[PDB]
């Protein structure tokens, strides 16, 4: 059982969770791992992981052991020993897309995992229908701006039979197009995705923000491209409170943020297309997509706005322009009445997630190198909390692109 | 081998040398510990480790497996065999401690590993003779403010002998007064070794700034008392180059950071006493030193005194206030004519040693968590490059308290 120390307040836990890690990472003793991005690269099987999530489920309601629960254990058997798979109860998929996001060990955001609103979308057949659910989906989390969490399953992967898959990393993304110069306008992340949509008959736009399509993929189709209402896409222009210069370099960002690439692991059951949202933490817009070298990279822009010396580093211009980002984008999305966190508010309570986590489950699955933000780092008390990284089941995981 | 990516840039590398990494650290496929700050708490197992030290030194001057290099190997196998130890050549110490240096995963200012000045004091016979090492370290590493990076080595742990030790952790420390209701005036990370000085008979001060006297121990002796000569410690005062009310602040930093209980291993052989001293990268005093809530905490004194709305955290008051502090600790060595180097320019020279690194040795032992500062994370580029931790030797190593 690791010890664990707060270095600001000398307390001392012991995870004993960690005991319990199902899968394996990728440090050893030899080397640690830690910094990468990627960690990792049949009814028997399936059968074991079912089990064990059978059990969590009904230790979570003070039920395990009882009549209910050797009935539920025995039905999975007699439809694994039928069709090579099964199919969840509508609460126990609840339980495990709650459990998969307070198991996910990179998201700051897990104080809010018990409130979730999960769509059940595995009757969905067809590109259009799914068009359907996504946008009953964003119609829902975005809430004219009042955020609320919440899940979209599709049908889960089995044998003999195609993906369900959201090509798009998430629902809401801009284009990125290359030039003779082999610069982009708009977004560099997405310039694969917008090629492809492209390449699937989609006009393309020639702005810095321009809303891409979705290219939705039903089992053994090519994907379709469906266009977003633009009345269901809320975006927020970015102003600054004191700047009058910034509102017009033009900036925006979206509000719904809603990761529709990553792969929803319950029961040894496999869920390719399950798009979830939440909001947005403001270092996310503010530092990395408008601040990062290869996003938007404006730092500098607003550098020079601000009539910053950006000829020596020891002047912290880049530090200076950062933070005067950041601020425009809390101010912009408090302004439009949309729900947005800044990064002292959100580690702060992923704190009390770790205390509230040492308590019911002796311990929290935590990647400090993503807790961290990206900005002021050490001001914030995640910073000095030492914290051990481990992969538990309920799981979001990565999964390789359809193309 | 690890396959390594840098996220800028999109280049990969594969760290070959982490298969060479001896001693083990605390991770294991099952779960990570490497946000951990303490990652780890016989003639034959010497002799593998001094043959293995021996080779590493003829490859560094291109004459491995020259009649030299296999008679100093056979020069140290007959010496432990006749005496249970050996001793290092000139030549040998002077390689290993910049080996050590190149070796350290937790050090941005590796760039620079191999301008290192060696002292060689493993003549010492007394705690007096250990001062006049100290006294001459530090007036050639301070140089009057054009830092030069220096090393002293002490004798090796022996049998039958008591070790030297520095009982300071740096050999210029400010005082830290504990006081009644656990508030401190001064460096709360000195409290300890301050109340030793003073049941030593020490005879203390009342100020925030006052450098400690050092605690020297000879083999089997008690820790002894000296006193550093004023004129053999600069100093630094801090003020802003626009906020001309900040010097009213009165604080000060000291010029020379030298880390003087750390243990450094060579070829098997173990040096309890050897400091250390380069110069500071700004983060360290302007974010660590002066804003940590555990340390000076003067964050929230700025911020009130430079009017900024500290009651909601969305107004990102911490954020501005330590950018200007960090401008003061700049602005104020640089005036001074003191050495300082900023994280812009640390990391960006740490991009480069990595590159060294992978042409030398393929990789470079890496501590991501602690190569990234404190502030601004994101806009420096190791940020975006993935990073590969472990143990090589020789290495600095930390070790208990003598206390
Ligand atoms: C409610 C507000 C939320 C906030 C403020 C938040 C914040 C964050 C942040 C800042 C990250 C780091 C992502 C990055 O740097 O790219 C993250 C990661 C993550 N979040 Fe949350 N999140 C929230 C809700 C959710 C929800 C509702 C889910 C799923 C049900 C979720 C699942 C995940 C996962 C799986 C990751 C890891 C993604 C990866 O490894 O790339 N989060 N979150
Ligand atoms: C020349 C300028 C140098 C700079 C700018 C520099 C910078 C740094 C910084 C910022 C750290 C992190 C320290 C912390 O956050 O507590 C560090 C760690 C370290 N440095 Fe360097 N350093 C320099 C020279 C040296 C030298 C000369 C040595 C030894 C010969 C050295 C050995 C180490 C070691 C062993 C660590 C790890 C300490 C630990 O694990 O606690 N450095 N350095
Ligand atoms: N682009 C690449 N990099 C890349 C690879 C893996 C991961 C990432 C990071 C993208 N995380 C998006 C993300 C995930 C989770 C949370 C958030 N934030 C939020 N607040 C929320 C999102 N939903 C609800 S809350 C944002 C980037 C590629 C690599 N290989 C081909 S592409
Ligand atoms: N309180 C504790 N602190 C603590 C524990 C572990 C580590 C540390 C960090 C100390 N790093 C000091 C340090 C080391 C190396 C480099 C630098 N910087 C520099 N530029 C230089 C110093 N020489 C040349 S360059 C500064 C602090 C305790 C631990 N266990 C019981 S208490
Ligand atoms: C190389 C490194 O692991 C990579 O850049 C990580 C570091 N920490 C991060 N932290 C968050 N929140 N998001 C990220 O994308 C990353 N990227
Ligand atoms: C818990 C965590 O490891 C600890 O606070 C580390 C993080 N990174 C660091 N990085 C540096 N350079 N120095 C430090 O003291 C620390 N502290
Ligand atoms: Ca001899
Ligand atoms: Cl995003
Ligand atoms: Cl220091
Ligand atoms: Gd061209
Ligand atoms: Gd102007
Ligand atoms: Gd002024
Ligand atoms: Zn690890």
């Amino acid at each position: 059982f690791p010890r664990v120390k707060n270095w600001e307040v000398g307390s001392i836990t012991y995870d004993t969770l960690s005991a319990q890690a199902q899968q394996d990472g990728p440090c050893t003793p030899r080397r640690c791992l830690g910094s990468l991005v990627f960690p990792r690269k049949a009814p028997e099987q399936l059968l074991s992981q079912a089990r064990d999530f059978i059990n969590q489920y009904y230790s979570s309601i003070k039920r395990s052991g009882s009549q209910a629960h050797e009935q539920r254990l025995q039905e999975v058997e007699a439809e694994v020993a039928a069709t090579g798979t099964y199919q969840l109860r509508e609460s126990e998929l609840v339980f495990g897309a709650k459990q998969a996001w307070r198991n996910a060990p990179r998201c700051v955001g897990r104080i809010q995992w018990g409130k979730l609103q999960v769509f059940d979308a595995r009757d969905c057949r067809s590109a259009q229908e799914m068009f359907t659910y996504i946008c009953n989906h964003i119609k829902y989390a975005t809430n004219r701006g009042n955020l609320r969490s919440a899940i979209t399953v599709f049908p889960q992967r089995c044998p003999g039979r195609g993906d369900f898959r959201i090509w798009n990393s998430q629902l809401v993304r801009y284009a990125g197009y290359r030039q003779q110069d082999g610069s982009v306008r708009g977004d560099p992340a997405n310039v694969e995705i917008t090629e492809l949509c492209i390449q699937h008959g989609w006009t393309p736009g020639n702005g810095r923000f321009d809303v891409l399509p979705l290219l939705l993929q039903a089992p053994d189709e090519p994907p379709e491209l469906f266009l977003l209402p633009p009345e269901l896409v809320l975006e927020v222009p970015l102003e600054h409170p004191t700047l009058e210069w910034f509102a017009a370099l033009g900036l925006r960002w979206y509000a719904l943020p809603a990761v529709s690439n990553m792969l929803l692991e319950i029961g040894g059951l496999e869920f390719p297309a399950a798009p979830f949202s939440g909001w947005y933490m403001s270092t996310e817009i503010g530092t990395r997509n408008l601040c990062d070298p290869h996003r938007y990279n404006i730092l500098e822009d607003v550098a020079v706005c601000m009539d910053l010396d950006t000829r020596t580093t020891s002047s912290l211009w880049k530090d200076k322009a950062a933070v005067e980002i950041n601020v425009a984008v809390l101010h912009s999305y408090q302004l439009a009445k949309v729900t947005i966190v800044d990064h002292h508010a959100a580690t702060a309570s992923f704190m009390k997630h770790l205390e509230n986590e040492q308590k019911a489950r002796g311990g929290c699955p935590a990647d400090w190198a993503w807790i961290v933000p990206p900005i002021s780092g050490s001001l914030t008390p995640v910073f000095h909390q030492e914290m051990v990284n481990y992969f538990l089941s309920p799981a979001f995981r990565y999964q390789p692109d359809p193309w």
